């Protein structure tokens, strides 16, 4: 399917910031940008705005709020949770969001170093369910 193939590239294209420094407020539709806040002086990504970056590489525009961008696809039960499924922590995933790279792998913004890496799922905070983008 083309559905999976836009997956692939989504992450593969998230996967090309690697490193890329934590910002706060950080991030544009072509790249990082400089954030806010404390943010002001770097030029990166937050967690929302990989996730948005890496999306619109396929052409799908998802909001800028992690928590927005929790209810915009379907809501999938942990068990189910496929490669391409986003992961959200904090109330209705009002704190983080990661990319699932399927194999218990995440990737995210911020990462100890504070920078886009690729790490273990963690369990503190997710919010009940995962959310699907793209449905290959």
């Amino acid at each position: 399917v083309y559905g999976r193939q836009a997956i692939e590239y989504v992450i593969k294209r998230m996967g090309s910031q690697m490193g890329v420094p934590y910002s706060w407020g950080g991030g544009s539709l072509d790249g990082p940008s400089k954030g806010v806040g404390d943010g002001a002086n770097i030029t990166g990504f937050d967690c929302s705005g990989l996730m948005r970056y890496g999306f619109a590489g396929v052409g799908v525009l998802i909001p800028r709020f992690s928590g927005d961008q929790y209810n915009a696809g379907r809501h999938i039960p942990q068990d189910q949770a496929r490669r391409g499924d986003l992961i959200f922590y904090g109330p209705g995933g009002s704190q983080h969001v990661t990319m699932y790279l399927g194999n218990g792998q995440m990737l995210e913004a911020s990462g100890s170093a504070g920078k886009v890496t690729v790490s273990p799922v963690r369990k503190p905070g997710m919010t009940p369910f995962l959310t699907r983008i793209i449905e290959y």
